[PDB]
């Protein structure tokens, strides 16, 4: 059913792996549909996204739309596909398993602290944004429009350096994400690749707060209203203007005036070549 980079593929197009060859080890977390496991194959470890048994046939091509697109890619900042094992009840999925969790959580659980004063510098967050801006690139260039670029659909390989981010989930691509979205989406539900890009610079400010909540005490509407009548977050704390200049950039209200993401990668490498900012110091959270 499902069209990327030309060719066109559908579930005969799957790596089914024997359900026998896998083995379930423990939870992780709950995505979309499901409980998330970590888990191996035969010695190959993944992470197995789950159907449950008793849902709607929406879900079940929901599920198996989400194995097409994601094992279509192709790039290192787009987590892999293992391989499927959808003729056994529950449905599996197997990706690539991400030992450094979500990048939400490793930034709150990796703030600097008293006892962790060195956890993180600003160059490993420049690296994270990095990955990702390379990552995103690779959609657009490939015409892909991801929807929901966030923390939380974000991953990492390992906890500590040499830790590579990359894109997680492809759910999107009430309970509409808001506090990412440009107004042009919100209000004319037009997507287009610049929009990912203003998605992306709220994922940088993400990043530089290390895992706050975009707009802290806004609601939803709140946010619409804000950003509708050209309100836009403050610098995260500590945060340099090369890094912040980038995200208002991102956040310019016309389409046509925020970057493309060749022009933002561009922009962080020279934020990482620059001492005034890597030598920045983050915030000791006490
Ligand atoms: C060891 O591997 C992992 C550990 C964690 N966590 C979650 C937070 C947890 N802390 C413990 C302490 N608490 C105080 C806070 C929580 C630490 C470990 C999270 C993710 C992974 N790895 C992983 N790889 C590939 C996918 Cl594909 C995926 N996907 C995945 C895993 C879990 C949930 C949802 C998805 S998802 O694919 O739907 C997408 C939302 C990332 N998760």
């Amino acid at each position: 059913n499902y069209c990327f980079a030309g060719k066109t593929s559908s579930i005969s197009d799957l790596k089914e792996v024997p359900r026998k060859n896998i083995t379930l080890i423990r939870g992780l977390g709950h995505g979309a549909f499901g409980e998330v496991y970590e888990g191996q194959v035969s010695p190959l470890q993944v992470a197995v996204k789950t159907l449950p048994e008793v849902c709607s046939e929406q879900d079940e091509l929901d599920f198996l739309m989400e194995a097409l697109i994601i094992s279509k890619f192709n790039h290192q900042n787009i987590v892999r596909c293992i391989g499927v094992s959808l003729q056994s009840l529950p449905r599996f999925i197997l990706l690539e398993l991400m030992a450094g969790g979500d990048l939400k959580s490793f930034l709150r659980e990796t703030r600097p602290r008293p006892s962790q004063p060195s956890s993180l510098a600003m160059l490993d967050l420049l690296h994270v944004a990095r990955d990702i801006a390379c990552g995103c690139q690779y959609l657009e260039e490939n015409h892909f429009i991801h929807r929901d670029i966030a923390a939380r659909n974000c991953l990492l390989t390992c906890p500590g350096p040499g830790r590579v981010a990359k894109i997680g989930d492809f759910g999107m691509a009430a309970m509409l994400p808001v506090k990412w979205m440009p107004p042009e989406a919100f209000m004319e539900g037009i997507f287009t690749s610049k929009t990912d890009t203003w998605s992306f610079g709220v994922l940088l400010w993400e990043i530089f707060s290390l895992g706050y909540m975009p707009y802290p005490s806004k609601s939803n509407q709140e946010v619409l209203e804000f950003v509708t009548s050209g309100g836009r977050m403050d610098p995260p704390k500590n945060c340099p203007g090369p890094v912040y200049r980038i995200m208002t950039q991102c956040w310019q209200h016309q389409p046509e005036d925020r970057p493309n993401f060749a022009i933002i990668l561009e922009r962080i490498e020279y934020c990482t070549q620059d001492p005034d900012v890597i030598n920045t110091a983050l915030p000791i959270e006490y």
